[PDB]
C-alpha cells in the first residue's frame, strides 16, 4: 500500500524513475515521475496494452494532482549499455541472448501494432537473471489497427540508431525502423562503438559502409558469421531489409555458442 522511495533509478527529460519498496512485502518497484506542468497519456494506454517477460511489466498509475506515477518492473540489473565495455563490447555467446530476446520483444510488440521507435541499449533493461526487457514506450505508437498498417512520418528515436529513411522520405514502415536500431544494438554489442553518428549520404562511416569497405574499425572486430546478418540488417532500402521471421532463419542465430 505505502512504497518507501529508496534511490535514484535514471533522471529523464521526463523528471525521474526511482527505485520502490513496499514496506509490509518488502517487493521492489520502479516509479517513473511526470510533472505534467513542468502524450503522457498515450504512454500509459500503451502501457495498458502491453504483457510479456522481454518488456517491462506495467502495474499501475496513481493520478496525484499533475505528479504522473508510473508503477514498473524493477530491472535489478540496469541498462544493456553498461555491459557494453568500450571498443570491445561484450562475450559473442552473450550478445546471441540478448538479441535473441530483443527479437522477442519486438515480434511481440510488432504482433499487437505498437513501434518502440526508440530501440538502444539505455532502453534495454536486464533483472536479477540478466533477462533483457524492453522499456519506455514514451515514444512508442499504434501502426496496426484493426489488421490495417498506418505509415509513419513523425521522425524521432536517437540519430546512431535511427534508420536512414527516417530521414530520406516522408512516410515510412514502422517494423524495419525497428529491424534497423536492432542491428545498430547488434552492432554496439559485438564491437564496442556505434558504426556512424546517423545513416547520411554525408557521413563518411555510413558512405563506407554502403561501399562495404569491412575492413574499417567496428566491422573488423566483428565475425563472419554475425557480420554476415549485418549485412543483412542494415540495408538501405527498407524494403530489400532483412524482416524479423529471416533474422530468425539466419545462421549466426541458430549457431549453438552459450551453455
Ligand atoms: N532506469 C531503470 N533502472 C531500473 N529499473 C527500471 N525500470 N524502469 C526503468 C528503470
Amino acid at each position: 500500500e505505502d512504497w518507501d522511495l529508496v534511490q535514484t533509478l535514471g533522471e529523464g527529460a521526463y523528471g525521474e524513475v526511482q527505485l520502490a519498496v513496499n514496506r509490509v512485502t518488502e517487493e521492489a518497484v520502479a516509479v517513473k515521475i511526470v510533472d505534467m506542468k513542468r502524450n503522457i497519456k498515450k504512454e500509459i494506454c500503451i502501457n495498458k496494452m502491453l504483457n510479456h517477460e522481454n518488456v517491462v511489466k506495467f502495474y499501475g498509475h496513481r493520478r496525484e494532482g499533475n505528479i504522473q506515477y508510473l508503477f514498473l518492473e524493477y530491472c535489478s540489473g540496469g541498462e544493456l549499455f553498461d555491459r557494453i565495455e568500450p571498443d570491445i563490447g561484450m562475450p559473442e555467446p552473450d550478445a546471441q541472448r540478448f538479441f535473441h530476446q530483443l527479437m522477442a520483444g519486438v515480434v511481440y510488440l510488432h504482433g499487437i501494432g505498437i513501434t518502440h521507435r526508440d530501440i538502444k541499449p539505455e532502453n534495454l533493461l536486464l533483472d536479477e537473471r540478466d533477462n533483457l526487457k524492453i522499456s519506455d514506450f514514451g515514444l512508442a505508437t499504434v501502426f496496426r489497427y484493426n489488421n490495417r498498417e498506418r505509415l509513419l512520418n513523425k521522425m524521432c528515436g536517437t540519430l546512431p540508431y535511427v534508420a536512414p529513411e527516417l530521414l530520406k522520405r516522408r512516410e515510412f514502415h514502422a517494423e524495419p525502423v525497428d529491424v534497423w536500431s536492432c542491428g545498430i544494438v547488434l552492432t554496439a554489442m559485438l564491437a564496442g562503438e556505434l558504426p556512424w553518428d546517423q545513416p547520411s549520404d554525408s557521413c563518411q562511416e555510413y558512405s563506407d559502409w554502403k561501399e562495404k569497405k569491412t575492413y574499417l574499425n567496428p566491422w573488423k572486430k566483428i565475425d563472419s558469421a554475425p557480420l554476415a546478418l549485418l549485412h543483412k540488417i542494415l540495408v538501405e532500402n527498407p524494403s530489400a531489409r532483412i524482416t524479423i521471421p529471416d533474422i530468425k532463419k539466419d545462421r549466426w542465430y541458430n549457431k549453438p555458442l552459450k551453455k
